């Protein structure tokens, strides 16, 4: 209950999935072209049985600019473009594509996956062999679970590209309206009935983020799977805004234990689903809240689980 940074050790059984990290590390060693081609190769064979949801409208107007200049370029330079942003090269490309959302650049990848299917943008070389050290990274992607390949796969998304400076313009997608309160679902999890976890579940679920923050201290923090806590009330709702839209959170069960000064530390596991797979991709998810007194969140972990046997209660 002291620090942020020392609340990441709660519930220190609970086992999450770092084969994600641990993958992301080995594709990011690899040749900038293997990166390429290895994300081609894990996104057919992907295709064969899970579709991507379609960009939003919103988004594609935001890379539409950037998409039309690469469809301009010559085969040569539009593989040395696609080499920039997978390289992390100082472009005006890659800066572009560094002040995007991670929906933003999904899109992008969206767009430029048809494109190089249908022949208008250089595709992968034909008959292309991967590096040994690419090879083997992605018969480990071909091994995970659905939840954790997409989950690598937006991973190296998000990696591409240049940020220079620290105040740089952020461009997102429009926020949504949240859920009118009559069409609300609310969620039910076995074992907890705490008031700000239930509606922590509910508001995220009806896109309602200023409901949301304000169960937060002043100083809380939230941690998304495998990255540092983002601190304090604005950088949270900016997270949410940003990147937060539209999930599922299908929490299933949940245990609460005191912890020092009068906090409550509780644990939940469930599954979440993203616009971008629907129901057709499951992540096993883990919540871990330590409350304050008065019940509001100091810090939420949201861990993806190595495995269904990290879920209580197997
Ligand atoms: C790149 C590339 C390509 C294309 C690639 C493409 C098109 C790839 C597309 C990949 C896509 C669309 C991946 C989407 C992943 C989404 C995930 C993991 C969301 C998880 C959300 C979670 C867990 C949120 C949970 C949460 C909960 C529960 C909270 O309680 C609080 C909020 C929080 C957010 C933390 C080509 C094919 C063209 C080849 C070349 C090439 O390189
Ligand atoms: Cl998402």
């Amino acid at each position: 209950p002291f620090t942020i940074d020392s609340a990441r050790g709660i519930f220190p059984n609970t086992l999450a999935a770092d084969v994600v990290p641990a993958t992301i590390a080995r594709f990011s060693q690899l040749n900038a072209e293997d990166q390429l081609a290895l994300i081609w190769f894990a996104y057919l064979e992907m295709g064969k049985t899970l579709t991507i949801a379609a960009p939003g409208a919103a988004s594609m107007q935001l890379a539409e600019n950037a998409l039309k200049e690469i469809q301009a370029m010559g085969p040569l330079q539009q593989t040395q473009a696609m080499c920039d942003l997978a390289n992390r090269a100082d472009t005006p490309l890659c800066r572009t594509y560094a002040s995007w959302s991670p929906n933003i650049k999904l899109g992008f990848w969206y767009r430029l996956g048809e494109l190089m299917e249908q022949g208008f943008v250089a595709p992968i070389p034909a008959g292309y062999q991967l590096s040994a050290n690419a090879n083997a990274v992605l018969a480990t992607i071909q091994g995970l679970e659905s939840g954790q390949q997409i989950t690598v796969l937006r991973n190296a998304v998000v990696d591409m590209g240049f940020t220079a400076g620290k105040d740089g313009k952020r461009i997102a997608e429009p926020v949504v309206p949240p859920q009118d309160t009559a069409s609300r679902t609310k969620v039910s999890i076995e074992g907890v009935t705490n008031a700000t976890v239930l509606n922590y579940m509910d508001n995220l679920n009806a896109n309602d983020f200023d409901t949301l923050i304000e169960l937060f201290t002043s100083d809380g923090a939230l941690q998304p799977p495998f990255q540092r806590p983002i601190v304090g009330k604005e950088n949270v709702l900016r997270f949410f805004r940003e990147e937060c839209q539209n999930l599922k959170l299908i929490p299933e069960r949940g245990v609460t234990e005191p912890a020092e000064d009068g906090f409550t530390q509780i644990k939940v596991t469930g599954k979440v689903q993203t616009p971008w797979f629907g129901g057709n991709v499951g992540m096993n998810i883990a919540w871990r809240f330590l409350l304050n007194p008065e019940g509001k969140i100091f810090f939420v972990a949201i861990d993806l689980l190595a495995s269904p046997k990290e879920l209580l209660n197997f």
